[PDB]
């Protein structure tokens, strides 16, 4: 109780805590303005709560509210204080969290009441992190509010520390909100300034030159042809000339012009000017007279040093000092007094005079010094190295060549002018002199790479874009980048492998590169932007141009460092390198696409016959820009070959319309490719018919191509789905009618001529503007939307919300006026929907008030503020659109939300186009047509002939069995859920251009290609299904006069495609196209009509026809539409939606998945598999579809590490050896227990040897088959051990089996002797030397141990199969296979000496083998259970208590009785594990088993006979309950693979065929090579050994365990849903009159399978009651149709449920009759029962609301959700009479 003043940012901030306060009877006064000391906001206030408040309270307000002001700060105090806590916490890597504290006189330092921490994931963005922090702090304020008003929380002071930030501190980071934490940290690390350690150099260039000369005086400095000089002579000459220059008057920062050629005197004069104190200005004598005059006039140089040949080029403007005059050189060879400084100029160079006038770049000494100090240790320039002065001295190229080598002791070499251009002579000179390391420009290096050089060791290139690295030398290639204004180069990269775009490299020492947008803000890693250079590389600026210097060399307003603009578009790579993308002024619009020509260069140079490529943009008289490609080649390549080569990876608008063959590109003085000295030439089946000329003109007006040809494919000339429609529109301006599909079947002008010369079919019927009526009709789409909206009244699943971001200079009132004008313009924004009877009617309102909202939020507060505004709409009120403007701290978010019935895609485009037109002050013409006319026309068209022909296609296609796709989902909810999330996948522009080019070349679109990829992906996830089905969204614009109207026109189409894996990818593309063309031909059919024409019922937890949606959007029309972002409020309309968008020349694929079906890991793995499939199909066009795989290598390794890979070495000693050892060790220990016989180890060994010696004597070799048909007794074990010691394998035969099976086994195997008991000798018919087991004969007197002749590869026992097919075969198992399983079970389950083992199962199965040979290793005792106590549970339970058994192997069919006959009576002991193999263990028996015996462990085991008894184990914990009871990971030395029909690994969730491999695999089938080869097939996953195909269908889990589904030979396809018969078994225990049951899928005559639930009961139950009991929870496609009565299910030998031995109303009251009559009038059935299901008699969503309309016609409001819950008239009756209230009034006078 109290009155709380809630101060915050805006009105709706933190609605959770406000509602929590209002629920606790507390009044909340929301305010956002500044609170005055004496106002109405402070009078009568008990508490004050602040949540990101934008103001500061006064001192008196805090004084009058001590301990009453509670502040909420989403940060871990004292860290991150002020503004933007989460952002600076993620950036500065501080411990994050949330805090709820008090407010003192100081800000953000009060006593902390509550303080908690929070963790931020790496994949979460800053916005998601801020949302999570706000949610956590709101939950904390909700949870700890009753602890503050009650004084429970004890305030504590804060700690001294933390950080502090302000408001503008984030101005440098306004474009980093949509980035993740990992990307933000990477950007922080790769852009952090280095530590204060790089000390600057306080020395110039001449000082370092003198220091180097003093070290290596006699070393040769510069060489010129035949003459060379040393460092000493060069230094002396430079000193003399500098003395002579200083005698004239050379002062610091003064300019001295130099016009000399490449020789010694040039470098001499350069060094002299450097030592004298001035800066040398190089002027190339080869320059034209105009450029030389300009460089002489602009430069303030009064002294010129030139020869007598180039003297007249000076025109006598400066003091000429000839460098050949002896009087022009002094005599003092000593060095000049150093009077220079590092900030003084060293050289002044001019740029190119192309773009404007030449600019005098001023470079200081420290710039060059740093460049040389970086260039020397980086490449290791030794004094023995040689360089070349290749580039002219008027560029930085010569500087790097001269100074770089000159500052390390190298020897420069002057390249001859006769051998400069001729690269052959240059290579010869380099091989002669031994040049190691020098710089060459881009073109020169790319042309020199063809030369065979053997002396080069380091060749550096730069200036232009490097695209060729293939060379003929052993030297390293280095790419350099750097403008003239930033001292030669700034970044260097070492080329080591081919790249599609060669990066420029990392910056040098004391140099940094920034990627900034147009607003001087930082850009994330991977985003293009303008390049900025900072550091020591920057010079002084431009000569005599201070304005341009300040315009270029700028000062950042945020940081303050002096940066330089390079005007180049670059991008930051994640590895630290920088990728050059081109210039910012080269971006040209080529046929509606702003692209860069440079990107076309690496795709044209890939041709083997082309060396150099230059793509440029030229302008024609029409004003359009076209592309021209100049290529260097020895021979001219035709235009068609180049077009075909470029159309493989690039789209049509990226192919140059002209190609020019050149011998060599003209290079300038610096070596760059002259883009202005290129030659431009023009050129040299043409139509003839008037109609052909008209079609060519129309294609020219649409596609924007000046010349169109006849055989020119529309898709090969830049045509998408949009323009085609426009094309049709243009045709409808001439009178020709063309459909959407026909253009895809007639792509050439010849086929268009063939089509337009047959029939007319031109229905020139205008939309026919309707008159002013009171009520207008509605379309079927609007009818469907109204039906869906009235189903869930407060639903926002069909609310379309768009957001735009405008700058702070845009007025909100203007936006409001534009939106009001748009509402008053279109009638759709002024329409209401009503229900007059059973019809949905539309009413027009002439005026509607727009609900415009204006709020003041923040950048990080947008998602929650928009979600708070997403509220359901009322279709009976106008308008149906809400608009709001949220003013953040740097931009304004304009959001608008409408209903899907009024706004779709093209309507959104039109709205964006009109909004941009209104915001630009433009007059729009009134609309001509309305939605009402289209509705009338479409309602009247439903009775025409075209509608019948279009609906006949859907009636014929959707009449048979439809393929039911199955996605790897979790447990589907019982109802239709809509909660979902969205992931994003990015296809880079390269693969996008590749896909588009492939589609255009093979006569396809990108839409059809993506559709085929999605279909192949769904097929692969559906175990390579032949047919798939999925929904798509088209245009729906049926009438031509509807391309400029507002309203929902889109229609959904259920495409049913066929995928043939045996064919190639191109064949599947063609099949998908041929299946999509007729579907798009009949696209104008309502989805409700398609559902009704399917003749298929619909009532479940799945969609009607499809669960996968596929949508695609190309390029937007206007720029405002590109700025519109669609906001999703966590609503998934289907199970999985794939929305492709063509954005930023790349593809954005939105995966809209459901949360109850997919989490985050599964959807990420699915996106990865889709990416892998796309990458496989983009390169494997001719490859087969079955060769493609989904599961990537990472997921395979993860599954192999989590499931398989269990190599554990086990001893190879046979069981016979261990038995002999433990018998000779402990002879007096009990080994066998049989009623009163307690045979030890010694007596057993002797009795076994007495028979083994006789078997060896009567001829028994290894690998022989000895039959044994003895029952459970000591003699059986003795005979088994004797046969094992003899060498042969024992074959168990059931004595109670008929003679036919025994004779068949004897005929199939071929044994040599049969061992049997005394009553079982006659049954063997006395075959071939039979021996009695009970007789005293056939027992030798020798009791010694026979030699261990057997090997681990011999057969241990033979196990015939159960004979499910009819012909059983014996399985051959080796000793190693059994021994490995035994050792694995002993390691997982220790059977020590005090422990025991029971022999329960019959010896005619592999399960009994583990009991027989399990007590061997562990010195245990086996209790041979009597055969009479096999089915008696009491005797087994008593023997377990008596003998004290620890390990027991049970059957999932005998465990139920074994537990029911106990019910927890007496207590047992020593019992540990309970092994259960054979069938699937249920889940409703584990808790009962643990309640009966809470001192045992449950182990679900699985393994066929051919896999050596068991193969997989799973320990069911006592505290864990698993719904699907899995089989667990494989045992040690086991490998279980879930493969598919094509030999491909299945992912998580997708069911596949299980196979087992390992060293414990059986040999094969006895005397059956065909079946062995069929069941044991070699798999490519295991290069050696072999893998057994179990023939079962199972699936994995999230952890790695396998869930046994069922046998592959038994498919479950009931009607159209694939649900196993395991969920029906859950209602068995819930019932009382039925004991045990079973459900078996049966077949009839027509093939339609029908269920038949066999159950056991005391009496026969009514079929109607049995169906009513199952109808409560299970639907109709799961209830069996037949029910029979059985006393007890027949069991087999093992004790399992034999699946092959089984025998083959009226209404009362008034409301009931009313609902029955209503259903009879709507559904169309005469007699309506009181318990009949709504969906049972053809009840669709359409008729579901027809019932509600009929009810409302009788004044009854019924919700469709209530009908979905109560479909029975017996569950709808108690909800109708509750809407009648009799109210009367008084009347008396």
């Amino acid at each position: 109780m109290g009155r709380i003043l809630f101060l915050t940012t805006f009105m709706s901030k933190g609605n959770k805590v406000v509602r929590y306060l209002e629920s606790l009877h507390h009044e909340v006064v929301i305010c956002q303005e500044k609170v005055h000391a004496q106002s109405a906001n402070l009078q009568e206030i008990d508490w004050i709560v602040s949540y990101a408040y934008g103001y500061i309270l006064d001192k008196e307000i805090v004084s009058r509210f001590r301990g009453r002001i509670i502040n909420l700060h989403p940060s871990l105090l004292p860290w991150n204080k002020g503004r933007d806590p989460v952002f600076w916490s993620v950036w500065d890597e501080t411990p994050k969290g949330v805090t709820i504290h008090l407010i003192d006189e100081h800000v953000d330092t009060g006593d902390i009441l509550v303080q908690e921490e929070i963790a931020f994931a790496d994949e979460d963005t800053l916005l998601d992190c801020y949302n999570k922090a706000n949610q956590a702090i709101e939950e904390l304020f909700i949870r700890e509010w009753e602890n503050i008003v009650h004084g429970r929380i004890a305030p504590y002071r804060q700690t001294a520390g933390g950080t502090l930030h302000f408001k503008a501190d984030r101005d440098f980071y306004k474009n980093l909100n949509m980035t993740t934490v990992r990307e933000l940290l990477a950007l922080k690390r790769l852009c952090a300034e280095p530590k204060r350690g790089e000390k600057p150099i306080d020395k110039t260039f001449h000082q370092l030159f003198e220091q180097q000369v003093e070290m290596t005086p006699d070393h040769v400095a510069v060489v010129d042809r035949g003459q060379s000089l040393t460092y000493k002579q060069l230094n002396e000459r430079a000193n003399q000339l500098a003395h002579h220059l200083r005698g004239k008057g050379v002062k610091p920062d003064d300019q001295v012009a130099i016009m000399l050629d490449k020789s010694l005197d040039m470098i001499v004069s350069i060094l002299a000017v450097m030592k004298a104190g001035g800066a040398y200005v190089p002027i190339d004598p080869d320059y034209p007279g105009e450029r030389i005059a300009y460089m002489l006039a602009d430069s303030s140089a009064a002294i010129l040093l030139t020869n007598a040949l180039h003297e007249e080029k000076a025109n006598g403007a400066c003091d000429i000092i000839d460098v050949h005059d002896p009087d022009s050189y002094s005599e003092n060879t000593n060095n000049l007094p150093h009077v220079n400084r590092p900030d003084d100029l060293v050289y002044v160079m001019y740029t190119s005079g192309s773009t404007g006038l030449a600019k005098g770049v001023m470079i200081e000494h420290h710039n060059l010094v740093n460049f040389c100090e970086w260039y020397r240790p980086y490449f290791g320039v030794t004094p023995a190295d040689k360089a070349l002065v290749y580039s002219s001295f008027s560029f930085d190229g010569s500087a790097l060549d001269i100074f770089t080598h000159l500052l390390a002791g190298a020897a420069l070499h002057i390249v001859p002018s006769e051998r400069k251009y001729d690269l052959d002579a240059l290579n010869d000179y380099c091989n002669q002199e031994g040049i190691t390391i020098s710089y060459l420009p881009t073109g020169a290096a790319e042309q020199f790479m063809q030369m065979d050089n053997q002396s080069f060791r380091v060749v550096i290139t730069g200036g232009d874009v490097l695209k060729k690295i293939e060379r003929n030398g052993t030297y390293k290639l280095y790419n350099g980048y750097g403008p003239t204004e930033c001292t030669i180069m700034v970044t260097m990269f070492e080329v080591d492998k081919p790249y599609a775009n060669i990066p420029i490299g990392k910056p040098i020492d004391r140099t940094r590169i920034l990627i900034l947008d147009e607003a001087l803000a930082l850009q994330p890693i991977g985003v293009a932007g303008e390049l900025f250079i900072v550091g020591e590389g920057l010079g002084r600026g431009y000569l005599n141009r201070p304005e341009l210097t300040a315009e270029k060399f700028i000062v950042h307003p945020q940081t303050g460092e002096r940066m330089y603009r390079t005007g180049d578009r670059a991008r930051f790579l994640p590895d630290g390198n920088i990728e050059f993308l081109g210039r910012l002024d080269n971006l040209v619009k080529i046929r509606g696409y702003r692209i860069e020509p440079g990107e076309i260069e690496p795709f044209l140079m890939n041709h083997p016959l082309i060396e150099l490529t230059t793509v440029l943009a030229k302008e024609q008289a029409d004003g359009r820009k076209y592309l021209v490609g100049y290529y260097v080649a020895p021979e001219e390549i035709p235009h068609g070959e180049l077009r075909e080569w470029l159309g493989n990876d690039l789209p049509d608008y990226m192919i140059p319309t002209y190609f020019v063959h050149m011998k060599a590109f003209p290079l300038t003085a610096n070596g760059k490719v002259d883009r202005r000295a290129l030659p431009d030439v023009q050129a040299d089946v043409a139509p003839t018919d008037e109609l052909e000329q008209q079609l060519a003109q129309v294609w020219s007006h649409v596609l924007g191509i000046p010349q169109m040809g006849i055989d020119d494919h529309f898709l090969e000339r830049g045509g998408d789905s949009i323009k085609v429609m426009q094309l049709i529109h243009q045709l409808k301006n001439i009178g020709l009618s063309l459909r959407y599909d026909q253009l895809f079947t007639h792509p050439t002008i010849r086929q268009l001529k063939r089509l337009l010369t047959e029939q007319k079919q031109v229905s020139l019927e205008p939309l026919r503007e309707l008159d002013e009526q009171a009520e207008y009709e509605t379309s079927a789409v609007e009818k469907r939307m109204y039906i869906i909206q009235q189903q869930d009244v407060e639903s926002i699943a069909y609310n379309v919300v768009y957001t735009i971001n405008f700058p702070l200079t845009v007025d909100t009132e203007q936006i409001r006026v534009a939106l009001e004008q748009l509402v008053l313009r279109h009638e759709g924004l002024r329409s209401t929907y009503h229900m007059r009877g059973d019809e949905i009617v539309k009413r027009i309102v002439p005026r509607a008030e727009l609900s415009f909202v204006r709020q003041t939020g923040e950048e990080e507060s947008v998602q929650s503020l928009l979600a708070e505004q997403i509220k359901p709409f009322d279709l009976a009120k106008a308008p149906l659109l809400r608009a709001g403007v949220i003013e953040t701290a740097d931009k304004k978010v304009l959001w608008f939300d409408s209903h899907h019935i009024l706004l779709d895609g093209l309507s959104k485009s039109i709205l964006a186009r009109e909004l941009q037109a209104l915001l630009g002050q433009q007059v729009l013409s009134p609309v001509e047509k309305t939605y009402k006319s289209f509705a009338r026309w479409q309602n009247e068209w439903f009775a025409s002939d075209e509608y019948e022909q279009q609906i006949a296609y859907w009636k014929t296609l959707l009449q048979g069995e439809l393929p039911a796709v199955q996605l790897p989902t979790k447990k589907r909810p019982p109802q239709l859920t809509f909660d979902g999330a969205i992931q994003m996948y990015r296809v880079n522009p390269e693969i996008t251009r590749k896909l588009k080019a492939t589609a255009a070349k093979h006569d396809l679109t990108l839409y059809m290609l993506m559709l085929t990829i999605v279909s192949i992906w769904l097929s692969k996830m559906n175990s390579d299904s032949n047919q798939v089905i999925l929904g798509t969204v088209t245009d729906g614009r049926q009438h031509p006069d509807t391309r400029e109207l507002l309203g929902m026109f889109v229609n959904t189409l259920p495409l049913l495609l066929s995928i043939d894996h045996e064919e190639s990818f191109l064949h599947n593309l063609q099949q998908v196209k041929a299946k999509l063309l007729p579907a798009l031909q009949n696209q104008y059919v309502p989805f409700d009509k398609i559902l009704e024409a399917a003749r298929v019922k619909r009532e479940g937890n799945r969609h009607p026809l499809f669960d996968v949606m596929f949508m695609m959007q190309g390029a937007p029309e206007t720029e405002l539409e590109s700025n519109m972002h669609h906001i999703n409020a966590g609503i998934s309309k289907f199970d999985l939606t794939l929305e492709v968008l063509e954005r930023e020349n790349g593809l954005n694929i939105v995966f809209e998945y459901n949360t109850h079906l997919f989490d985050e890991g599964m959807i990420l793995r699915m996106v990865a598999q889709f990416e892998h499939l796309l990458l496989q199909a983009v390169h494997g066009l001719d490859q087969q579809v079955k060769r493609f795989e989904l599961v990537t290598e990472d997921e395979k390794r993860d599954l192999f590490l989590r499931v398989n890979d269990t190599a554990k070495a086990y001893p190879n000693k046979l069981i016979m050896s261990m038995l002999e050892d433990w018998a000779a060790a402990t002879p007096d220990k009990t080994a066998l227990v049989f009623r009163e016989q307690r045979v030890t180890y010694r007596e057993l060994n002797e009795r076994v040897n007495q028979l083994a010696h006789t078997l060896r004597e009567k001829g028994v070799q290894p690998d022989d088959l000895v039959m044994l048909m003895a029952e459970r007794s000591v003699e059986m074990m003795v005979a088994i051990f004797a046969v094992l010691k003899a060498g042969g394998a024992y074959l168990p035969i059931d004595p109670h089996s008929p003679a036919e099976r025994i004779a068949y086994i004897f005929a199939d195997s071929g044994a040599k002797l049969v061992l049997a008991q005394s009553p079982f000798v006659e049954k063997a018919s006395m075959a071939e030397v039979v021996l009695d087991l009970n007789s005293a004969s056939s027992y030798a007197a020798d009791t010694s141990n026979p030699p261990l002749v057997n090997q681990p590869g011999d057969l241990v026992y033979v196990m015939y199969t159960s004979g499910s097919t009819g012909k059983p075969k014996g399985v051959m198992i080796e000793h190693g296979a059994l021994l490995n399983v035994l050792h694995g079970m002993q390691d997982e389950y220790p059977l020590l000496q005090d422990d025991a083992f029971l022999l329960k199962t019959t010896y005619i199965f592999d399960i009994s083998v583990a009991e027989i040979f399990g007590w061997v290793p562990g010195r245990g005792k086996l209790v041979i259970l009597e055969p009479e106590a096999e089915k008696n549970p009491k005797a087994i339970w008593q023997a377990v208590v008596g003998a004290g058994i620890t390990h027991i192997n049970f059957v999932p069919s005998m465990l139920i009785p074994f537990v029911e006959y106990l019910e927890g009576r007496t207590e047992a002991n020593r019992l540990r594990y309970i092994l259960a193999c054979g069938e699937a263990m249920p889940d409703e028996l584990v808790p009962k088993v643990y309640e009966v015996l809470p001192e045992v462990k449950l182990e679900n085991i699985y393994g066929p006979t051919e896999a050596t008894i068991y193969a997989s184990r799973y320990s069911l914990a006592k505290g864990s309950q698993e719904s699907p009871v899995p089989i667990g990971k494989p045992l040690p030395n086991y490998r279980m693979y879930i493969i598919n029909r094509h030999g491909q690994l299945q992912p998580i969730g997708v069911p596949g065929e299980l196979c087992i491999a390992g060293a414990s695999l059986a040999r094969g089938y006895l005397n059956n090579p065909a079946l062995t080869e069929e069941k044991f097939t070699p798999h490519p996953l295991e290069k050696g050994e072999r893998i057994y195909r179990t023939g079962d269908l199972a699936r994995y889990r999230e952890d790695g365990n396998i869930e046994y589904l069922g046998r592959m030979d038994h498919q479950v396809k009931i009607r159209g849903y694939r649900i196993e018969l395991d969920e029906i078994r859950s209602k068995l225990i819930q019932e009382e009159t039925i004991q045990d049951a079973v459900v078996v899928a049966r077949n009839d005559q027509n093939g339609q399978a029908y269920l038949c639930a066999y159950l056991l009961s005391e009496q026969e139950w009514t079929v109607g009651q049995l169906r009513e009991l199952l109808r409560r929870e299970l639907p109709e496609y799961m209830i069996p149709a037949h029910f029979v009565l059985l006393k007890q299910f027949p069991l087999t030998a093992n004790g399992k449920l034999d699946r092959k031995a089984l025998p083959e109303a009226a209404p009362r009251t008034e409301l009931e009759a009313t609902l029955a009559h209503i259903w009879g009038e709507v559904l169309g059935i005469e007699r309506i029962g009181i318990r009949d299901n709504f969906f049972e008699l053809g009840g669709d969503s359409i008729k579901g609301l027809q019932i509600a309309s009929r009810l409302q016609r009788i004044n009854w409001t019924m919700v469709i959700n209530h009908l979905f819950l109560y479909p029975t008239i017996e569950q709808i009756a108690p909800f109708v009479t509750s809407e009648q209230v009799v109210i009367e009034a008084a009347a008396e006078n």
